[PDB]
């Protein structure tokens, strides 16, 4: 048996069935919708999981905390399937990539109901964080429903970047500026939640959301399958946005490590990770998977962004505890 703690909506419907059928390893699969939730479960050091899937910045802090056991790469024959350039980018969080294996990666941005936003805002381009961070826009959108993430790590750096400030800043003066932006639009935010926004966008309960790329794409697909003419779109705003990577790691106290290795090695296979990306709308770190993927996914400049776009994006830094406390206190006052 194998216990996995992963993000919501982050796997294909038959990925687990296919693995179990091929390996004879059964899976207990639990989900969370925010890094803060996972971090909560790891802080104890007894979160009895064999695989967990933190983002790059959280992974860095958890490695410093000794949350994970070092990878025995001999039990990952498929490691050589990984993009070396991407592995190098993650070494900032995991020097020598000793603890974690890239899984999926993507951006945050704005997901929105085209018709409903046009109705409240007219025929203007939806291409700025201003849509969510200016009261002039939000006071109008409020009535049709708006979702923000339940996460300081997401919202504060986004607001900072919108203001032209360093999303990874250590400066309390900057955090107070970001706080002000967020507090001013809070009355218009329907709710803070990091997964509810998918079904809400799909069925029209909300018109706009702060969202992750693939999540928004899943919502748009559900909306098409619904057959009610709902058009959901994802936008990486002109001010740029977060570029993040999710990675699988094995808790230090894991009971079934060998089973964890089998699972991860299975996911490093091009045809397996292709099916996942095809379903969830997120890029993977396996160059061999591209030729096998749906062109609708691989040829999207929002799933796989070109250099002109990647240049506007910020990667979340592994921050000192002092700044993370600042971030937390600021978010609580807002939330």
């Amino acid at each position: 048996s194998l216990h996995i703690y992963n993000w919501t909506d982050y796997i294909a419907p038959t990925t687990l069935k296919d693995f179990t059928k091929e390996s004879g390893i059964d899976v207990s699969y639990d989900v969370f919708d925010s890094n803060e939730t996972l971090e909560g479960k790891l802080v104890s050091g007894h979160s009895g999981y064999d695989i967990v899937v933190p983002s790059n910045n959280f992974l860095g802090k958890q490695i410093q905390a000794g949350a994970f056991q070092k990878l025995d790469k001999s039990k990952l024959p498929n490691w050589k399937n990984l993009d070396p350039a991407l592995l190098k980018q993650l070494e900032v969080s995991d020097p020598g990539n000793q603890y974690a294996v890239p899984y999926l990666w993507g951006t945050n941005g704005i997901g929105y109901n085209v018709a409903k936003v046009k109705e409240v805002l007219g025929d203007q381009p939806i291409d700025s964080w201003a849509i969510l961070f200016e009261p002039e826009n939000m006071k109008k959108l409020a009535k049709c429903g708006v979702a923000f993430m339940d996460s300081g790590d997401e919202m504060l750096p986004a607001a900072l970047n919108y203001l032209g400030l360093d999303p990874n800043t250590h400066d309390p003066k900057d955090y107070k500026k970001a706080e002000e932006v967020l507090t001013k639009v809070r009355p218009y935010v329907s709710y803070f939640h990091s997964s509810k926004y998918i079904s809400d966008l799909a069925n029209g309960n909300i018109c706009v959301a702060f969202g992750y790329s693939g999540d928004v794409f899943q919502a748009a697909a559900r909306a098409e399958e619904a057959g009610k003419g709902i058009d959901i779109q994802y936008v990486i705003p002109k001010e740029g946005a977060n570029l993040w990577f999710d990675l699988m790691a094995i808790p230090a106290d894991a009971k079934a490590a060998d089973n964890a290795y089998a699972f991860i090695d299975y996911l490093l296979r091009p045809e397996v990770i292709a099916k996942v990306s095809d379903y969830v709308g997120y890029a993977n770190a396996i160059p061999g998977a591209r030729p096998l993927m749906d062109k609708s996914v691989s040829d999207s400049e929002e799933v796989y962004p070109p250099q002109a776009v990647l240049d506007k994006l910020y990667v979340s830094a592994v921050l000192p505890a002092k700044v993370l406390r600042l971030q937390t206190r600021t978010w609580t006052r807002i939330k």
